[PDB]
């Protein structure tokens, strides 16, 4: 159950980083989601600025994202720098919670959820 | 692993049209979502009025629907006629935005507002 | 994609009951969701208090859950007692709506939704 569309990278996109969709010229542009925002989707490949890319979207349950800092199992997560995922406690910016442990730079597996886990 | 349910078409349903769920006697019913309403899902096959179907619903951030008129990238979309997707200027009726161009009758891909990301 | 992780039961958990997740000591802890709360998932097997268990979470838009009382198609559902699903009128507590009927104690199928049907 995959749905695909073509996009243009408006800035360099690295694999396993959170993505924002934006209005380009006759095309959707993708870029790393901004810090402390709710992402639109997640990248699974690296795209160079200005290149076309096929964005394949899958049913939502869990995402694999690079950790922007140390993440503990059960942390609530928001967007960090460069489209990474980082812990937060601001409920209005949470988009998921970690179910694996990850040091900064490692791939974290998170469950998509706009509600925080009770700590 | 998928959790399915039986549904009955309240009226004739066409593949890749927007659907609304409604209560029936011992059956959830499906029909094309009404003009300018927020849809519940999208049909995968034709279902004649009165016939049953197994709904295999996925939580998606993007849908593919038949365009009811010409659509430009980024247009905000609501339900048109016969369960199609069309642009609108009324924010309270929008359920997603187009991520590609489509002419009337062409499949259009769109990104949903009311997903697990809302 | 689905995810599989190892959790610890904070309390006794029964098959097809609503679950709440909480943060434990570098592990997710599970227990029956509390009455009138929004659950995080549903158990597929009994788990004794203190035991580790393998949770497999799939991309599902519908769940199967034990009914806490008689449920009719279209009922908006919240968490009842002992992790069961019951009808409710409080919009703040709804987590889905029934798409099949179920007597108390049987399995009901529901579509996940923070909004009431219609």
């Amino acid at each position: 159950m995959m749905v695909s569309f073509t996009a243009r990278a408006k800035s360099n996109v690295m694999a396993y980083r959170l993505l924002a969709y934006s209005q380009g010229d006759d095309i959707i542009e993708i870029s790393h989601a901004a810090e402390n925002t709710i992402p639109d989707y997640v990248a699974v490949k690296d795209v160079d600025k200005g290149d076309l890319t096929q964005v394949n979207m899958y049913p939502l349950a869990a995402w694999q994202v690079i950790a922007g800092s140390d993440i503990k199992v059960g942390d609530n997560l928001t967007t960090g720098k460069d489209g990474t995922a980082v812990p937060t406690d601001d409920p209005s910016t949470v988009f998921g919670y970690a179910v694996e442990e990850a040091q900064e730079g490692q791939l974290v597996t998170l469950v998509i959820s706009r509600s925080k886990l009770e700590h």
